[PDB]
């Protein structure tokens, strides 16, 4: 049975059950992430912000099947247009709101990448993306509220590509953790 996670620790327990095998039931994982009611006291340890850009804060290594992490987005902080390295990517809002802009994969001719659609992801909602769906940018467009999001990627990955919106040209980027298990990792 998929039960409602009572706490963040309970969610992580349930996730380890859902990833016990070699495949991923995307809709079940999204439903369980959405069902956890964000409780700031439970994730404050991981909500380590930087003034200048968003931070990635590892929470759980998923016994190697997945990385679960909390991203902290100051007012105005956003990401590149990026892919997700042939992995499943779930994004649940813990606090605030994020704007997600969807892009198709660029063709070979340098051209402006035009958005295909956009939406506003709200507290407690869980979105899903993978490379077959397309590329996205995620942005905290708020001038007054930090956003905090919980991301699960399976398999784990620590490199991806950023895309130049003006040309579609991509570059490989190595992502780093701001903290791991509540510990700042400079
Ligand atoms: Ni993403």
């Amino acid at each position: 049975e998929l039960l409602k996670p009572r706490t963040l620790a309970d969610l992580i327990r349930i996730l380890h059950e859902l990833f016990a095998g070699d495949e991923v039931n995307v809709e079940e994982v999204q439903a369980v992430l959405e069902a956890y009611e964000s409780n700031p006291a439970e994730w404050a340890l991981y909500a380590k912000f930087d003034q200048y850009r968003y931070t990635r804060n590892l929470v759980d290594q998923g016994n190697g099947k997945f990385n679960l992490m909390i991203l902290c987005w100051g007012e105005g902080h956003g990401s590149s247009i990026h892919d997700h390295t042939d992995s499943h990517c779930f994004l649940k809002l813990l606090q605030g709101n994020l704007k997600e802009t969807l892009f198709d994969w660029p063709d070979k001719k340098s051209n402006e990448m035009i958005k295909k659609s956009e939406r506003t992801l709200r507290e407690n909602q869980c979105a899903y993306i993978n490379d077959s769906i397309g590329l996205h940018r995620v942005e905290n467009v708020s001038h007054t509220e930090p956003a905090v999001s919980l991301h699960l990627y399976s398999p784990p990955f620590d490199t991806c590509h950023a895309f130049d919106q003006r040309t579609g040209h991509k570059n490989k980027v190595t992502m780093t953790f701001h903290s791991k298990f509540g510990i700042r990792t400079p």
